[PDB]
């Protein structure tokens, strides 16, 4: 890598790994469109397996960006419309609080207070119908944003219904394969287990547990190479050959709602560039990011703005990920770690690196 990239990445990440006691980490910097990779530490402490460019990490909520894009692709295919009521795709959702709640509200966490987590007790498909039927919104739809797995998770499940494909099959066929993300998975195959890093929570090696709508909200595992390709795809959607996927990417970066200086896309979150680093750094902290906040509708949504800082944080019990890019500068970064460490530390490091290179 050019020495400038080598230096800012190592001078920023090495201290981070030491301060946060991260076992293993992989970073990709996309500079002028080309990827540069960096790895440190361990994917499996006990077995002394190092992190490599082929190591799989749990992406946690960064998976929502894939769900948003898959949803965008379904819209582009004419299979669903964000203005469609949720009941159009789940007629069994007859409870009256659902009248007025559209796929847009589900995708953008504005349905009226759907909860952050789907309860552990929910497993069967009928357990899920019961959970949503019994949920009582705190607010009218389209008035407040409350980040929630049960919101975008349901959007993902419903978005693929017209296709008749399972969510995993749709994701593989319509997003992973076209983009050549050949080492990106919702369920890690046995052939790839040798590369699946363990996550570490309080020193214990752990992997994400099965849960309702897990694939849709936090279930993707990927390598640093495939994630750099994901960043390149989102930085330059026009280079993508598959028409509906190119449009879906563009739709996921449209600005649907505004809260403070942040705009909500489908999965992706965006701020105008140049950004005030404190605004995105402090903003990433969980109980700012997970708070109930009033939203202003952007009517109609603003098409993807090239001069934006587009990003998403993600975590599972044992992993912490972060992706951010700036279309206008053809610049981006992916940070994958097998410890769920504070979001502000991720954003601070990313900003230090990208600001140095911009
Ligand atoms: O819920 C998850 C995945 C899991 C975290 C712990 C067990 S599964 N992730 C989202 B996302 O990374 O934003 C989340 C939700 C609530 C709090 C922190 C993270």
């Amino acid at each position: 890598a050019p020495q400038q990239i080598n230096d800012i990445v190592h001078r920023t990440i090495t201290p981070l790994i030491e301060q946060q006691k991260i076992p293993g980490m992989a970073v990709a910097v996309i500079y002028q469109g080309k990827p540069y990779y960096f790895t440190w530490g361990y994917a499996d402490i006990a077995k002394k397996q190092p992190v490599t460019q082929q190591t799989l990490f749990e992406l946690g909520s960064v998976s929502k960006t894939f769900t948003g894009v898959l949803g965008g692709d379904a819209i582009a295919r004419g299979e669903i419309k964000l203005s469609d009521p949720t009941t159009k795709y789940w007629p069994e959702l007859t409870a009256k609080q659902w009248n007025g709640i559209t796929l847009l509200h589900l995708a953008t966490y504005t349905a009226g207070g759907l909860p952050l987590q789907v309860p552990d007790e929910v497993k069967s498909s009928s357990d899920l119908l019961r959970f949503y039927q019994n949920w009582q919104p705190a607010w009218a739809p389209g008035t407040q944003r409350l980040y929630a797995n049960s919101s975008i998770g349901l959007f993902g499940a419903l978005a693929v219904k017209p296709s008749g494909l399972s969510f995993e099959q749709a994701m593989q066929t319509r997003v992973f394969q076209p983009l050549k993300l050949n080492h990106t998975w919702i369920n890690v195959p046995p052939a790839e287990e040798k590369n699946y890093a363990w996550g570490y929570r309080e020193g214990k090696a752990v992997h994400v547990s099965p849960g309702a709508l897990d694939a849709e909200a936090y279930g993707v595992k990927s390598t640093i190479e495939d994630m750099a390709r994901w960043v390149q795809s989102n930085l330059k959607p026009l280079d993508i050959n598959e028409k509906t996927l190119q449009q879906g990417i563009q739709l996921a970066q449209s600005r649907y709602w505004q809260t403070g200086d942040m705009y909500q896309g489908l999965g992706w979150e965006m701020l105008d560039w140049p950004v005030n680093p404190d605004s995105i750094i402090n903003g990433s902290d969980n109980k700012i990011a997970l708070a109930a906040r009033p939203v202003k509708a952007i009517t109609p949504p603003t098409p993807a703005v090239r001069a934006s800082w587009v990003h998403k944080t993600g975590a599972t019990g044992g992993f912490g990920s972060y992706v951010a890019f700036i279309p206008e500068k053809e610049l981006g970064i992916v940070m994958l770690a097998n410890k769920n460490y504070p979001n502000p530390a991720r954003v601070d490091a990313a900003w230090q690196i990208l600001n140095a290179l911009q």
